[PDB]
């Protein structure tokens, strides 16, 4: 996160750090708890990931230094990538991780509500992007979870900023015209959380952008409302 500040412990209790064990253990992507055995994240996180066996989901983490070999984590039973996904820039950048065990909800770890289909018309004015990603183009993964408040931008405005790309209605953009605050490397897969009627909703999944916090280059996110039926298809399968 560029231009953000340290989060307080328990502030984003749906935020997870997805680690890979191959070749060595390191933070791979962000993710969000959406159900007791479900993590919603970005499909691009799994490029070259051959098996869910190398993955570890850590919930209730503020600092990456809390993670040692004796730290508990959730194993991943299954990686579900949207079957229309080709690359982040073309959309369908959404994946579900089915966990091997059940997340016990509490003050440090709980789910974020998905957006309502009826709420596709609501104007979100209090949106935050969170993650352990870089604070500048060439940096390193941060120890403390960062947060930044970012305004949502219309798709017409986002399309003007991305000449040569196709910004679809299954994408949502967020950023300041002058830049300064944005997601950066290592934040991908994490949430874009918006507060509406005292309830936080998972509005976006951090996906892609041209650089980090550049003027007239907003962060591009998977527009979660457009995938509610796909999430329910996968999580409520009989
Ligand atoms: C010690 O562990 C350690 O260093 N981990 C670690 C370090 C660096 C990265 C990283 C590097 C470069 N790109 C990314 C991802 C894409 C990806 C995801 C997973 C694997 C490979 C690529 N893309 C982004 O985050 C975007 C989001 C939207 C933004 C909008 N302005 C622009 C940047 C991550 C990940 C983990």
């Amino acid at each position: 996160i560029v231009g953000g500040t340290a989060s307080v412990r328990g502030e984003w209790p749906w935020q997870v750090t997805l680690h890979t064990t191959s070749p060595t253990q390191r933070h791979l992507c962000g993710g969000s708890i959406i159900g007791n055995q479900w993590i919603l994240t970005a499909a691009h996180c799994f490029y070259g990931v051959e098996s869910p066996k190398i993955l570890r989901v850590y919930s209730g983490i503020l600092n990456q230094s809390e993670i040692k070999e004796d730290t508990s984590f959730f194993g991943v039973q299954e990686i579900i990538i949207h079957d229309q996904y080709k690359m982040a820039e073309s959309g369908y950048d959404i994946a579900l991780l089915k966990l091997e065990t059940t997340v016990g909800y509490g003050d440090s770890q709980r789910p974020i509500c998905l957006p309502s289909k009826g709420d596709r018309n609501v104007i979100y004015t209090d949106c935050w992007v969170t993650g352990w990603g870089y604070r500048k183009l060439r940096d390193k993964i941060q120890n403390t979870l960062q947060k930044a408040k970012i305004p949502l931008v219309t798709n017409e405005e986002c399309q003007k900023r991305y000449r040569g790309h196709k910004i679809t209605h299954k994408m949502i953009c967020a950023g300041y015209r002058e830049g300064g605050k944005d997601a950066c490397k290592g934040d991908s897969g994490g949430p874009l959380s918006c507060k509406h009627n005292e309830v936080w909703h998972l509005v976006g999944i951090t996906s892609w952008g041209e650089g980090c916090a550049q003027r007239e280059r907003p962060g591009v996110y998977t527009n979660v409302v457009e995938y509610v039926d796909w999430i329910l298809e996968k999580t409520q399968a009989v």
